[PDB]
């Protein structure tokens, strides 16, 4: 298939699974699916309202952070060995069924 199945649990601990395409970041696919992940600085790495906590299977399969993403991640609320930026994890057809959690 082209759509990759992306799962979301929401803070509330709403569960939605919604479908993105390659090149979809999380965040993307939050507001277009009003999941509330704020998005302050628009993708641009200098905040941290689109943090995501993605399974820890997933996890292993995504690009690491690069330094900026891992810097700013300290200033996360809530820090898990999995989270991630969500703006800064793309979907791609190997990260089918990916779970994220909204802290
Ligand atoms: S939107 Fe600010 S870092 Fe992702």
């Amino acid at each position: 298939g082209t759509g990759i199945k992306v799962f979301f649990v929401t803070p509330e601990g709403r569960e939605i699974m919604i479908e993105g395409n390659e090149g979809d970041s999380i965040l993307d696919l939050a507001h277009a699916n009003n999941i509330d992940l704020e998005g302050a600085c628009e993708g641009s790495v200098a905040c941290s309202t689109c943090h995501v906590i993605v399974d820890p299977e997933h996890y292993e399969l995504l690009d690491p952070p690069e330094e900026d993403e891992e810097d700013m991640l300290d200033l996360a609320f809530g820090l898990e060995e999995t989270s991630r930026l969500g703006c800064q994890v793309l979907l791609r057809k190997d990260l089918d069924g990916i779970r994220v959690r909204i802290p």
